[PDB]
């Protein structure tokens, strides 16, 4: 590593991260999964009609948008979106356990994986709990590997898979 690559993760955090696996798009587009999506990942509704997302929003934003936003409005829907997932890991009896035993990058990926796939979808995956909790790295990937979220959607989800596997930013590098 030279001086510039050992900078690298005080570069890295959780909303750098999930900048690169969302995007930032400032007007209402589709998600890989057809869902109406705004900002950095903002699922706006799962709902066909575009008339529905807008109107989640302009509650969202507090304005009259009509589907476009600005990047500082992005940037403020991103930090809420990333203390809902925090905070909802850390209220949960079987999710706080693992986040607390994994190291701050896997916290990170923890934190990605909420925000993606929601609390009961992640406190689903019983199996790959364990294996976390455990350090088997290597077969919680695996894992994850099998899920719907990442096979339906695998550019989104593959850097998150990485990291649990490697503890490092290394994913996020050299885009
Ligand atoms: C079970 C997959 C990863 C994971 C671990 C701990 C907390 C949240 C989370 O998404």
């Amino acid at each position: 590593p030279t001086t510039e690559n050992l900078y690298f993760q005080g570069s890295m955090n959780i909303f750098e991260m999930l900048r690169i696996d969302e995007g930032l798009r400032l007007k209402i587009y589709k998600d890989c999964e057809g869902y109406y999506t705004i900002g950095i990942g903002h699922l706006l509704t799962k709902s066909p009609d575009l008339n529905a997302a807008k109107s989640e929003l302009d509650k969202a934003i507090g304005r009259n948008c009509n589907g476009v936003i600005t990047k500082d409005e992005a940037e403020k829907l991103f930090n809420q979106d990333v203390d809902a997932a925090v905070r909802g890991i850390l209220r949960n009896a079987k999710l706080k356990p693992v986040y607390d035993s994994l190291d701050a990058v896997r916290r990170c990926a923890a934190i990605n994986h909420v925000f993606q796939m929601g609390v009961t979808g992640v406190a689903g995956f019983t199996n790959v709990l364990r294996m976390l909790q455990q350090k088997r790295w290597d077969e919680a990937a695996v894992n994850l590997a099998k899920s719907r979220w990442y096979n339906q959607c695998p550019d989104r989800a593959k850097r998150v898979i990485t990291t649990f596997r490697t503890g490092t930013w290394d994913a996020y590098k050299n885009l």
